[PDB]
Parts: C-alpha cells; sequence; structure tokens
C-alpha cells in the first residue's frame, strides 16, 4: 500500500446537550501505514481516558480506527481531534462541531 | 528494544483431507511496531481473496493479525505464509505442513 494520509471524523453519539453525558468520537480512516497519533482535546489540552478499537481495513491496507470517550459538554468548553502521523508535517486539528 | 519480530503460524482449520472444504490460517502475533505485510500463497503466489482479522492491539504492547482463507487441499498444491516486517532482513515464508 502507498502511504496515504487520514481522513477525520469528529462527532458525538448522541444529539448534544449541554450538562447531558454523551460520547466523543474521533474516526480516522483510509490511512497507510497504520502507526498513527490521535488525542481528543478539551480546551486545547489532551484529554486522558480515551480508549480506541483496533484497526481495521477491507482489501488493501488501508486503516480504520475509533477514539472514543465519555464526555459532558458545557457552554464554555470546545472539542478537539488531534492527529499526527507519517504523512503530516504537522498535527492536523479537527474541531468538534456541536451539530454532530 | 520495543521492536518484537513476528511469531508466524500457519496450520489449516482441520487436519488435511485432499478434496474436503477447508481453511488456510496464518496468525501472526507479538509483533511491534503494527507495520506489517502478510500474504497467503498458494504455490508461491499470492491468493487474491482473503479473509483477515482487525490488526490488533494487544494488552503487552504488541499486535497481532490473523489471514485465513477457505481451500480445498490437492497432493499437488502447497501452501504458505510471507510476513514482511521491520525487525526482519528479507521477507520470512512459513510453509504450511499437513
Amino acid at each position: 500500500m502507498i502511504q496515504r494520509t487520514p481522513k477525520i471524523q469528529v462527532y458525538s453519539r448522541h444529539p448534544a446537550e449541554n450538562g447531558k453525558s454523551n460520547f466523543l468520537n474521533c474516526y480516522v480512516s483510509g490511512f497507510h501505514p497504520c502507526d498513527i497519533e490521535v488525542d481528543l482535546l478539551k480546551n486545547g489540552e489532551r484529554i486522558e481516558k480515551v480508549e480506541h478499537s483496533d484497526l481495521s481495513f477491507s482489501k488493501d491496507w488501508s486503516f480504520y480506527l475509533l477514539y472514543y470517550t465519555e464526555f459532558t459538554p458545557t457552554e464554555k468548553d470546545e472539542y478537539a481531534c488531534r492527529v499526527n502521523h507519517v504523512t503530516l508535517s504537522q498535527p492536523k486539528i479537527v474541531k468538534w462541531d456541536r451539530d454532530m
């Protein structure tokens, strides 16, 4: 497989509501090679106990990986996913759109 | 060292009986880093139609990956698993033994 840079989706499990518990997700996909670093951020700082799936792929070694954690959004807090990969010269930061 | 060379096991789901439908498996495990190439081979040639698990994280910080394929063995056909990994000087071929 050739080098391929990741696609990134950030989304919550349920329709977001301030003060209500939820799950925050970062899905990284279509990438190669498999080594990748992903943080979920709250107000720009790393969230510590985030979990992830295994590395999925179909016919080719083009990889798919989900990072997720419980969270309770509030009006003041903003969330993001930060991804580093060999294809990336600097970390890529994708903000969470509240509507997703 | 955090690099770990893959353990490679090649085995059929049932013991070998020419003519009966079976499964060929290559279980590659205990490796680090995750970057790896695994191919199932029939007579030295890559089998195009194969199945596999996720490339999976172990509790000891290593990885594993299973490749498998439906096949029907015969007396002539020979099978192997080829694995390439940073810890190996050249691709490693491990033959299947009935």
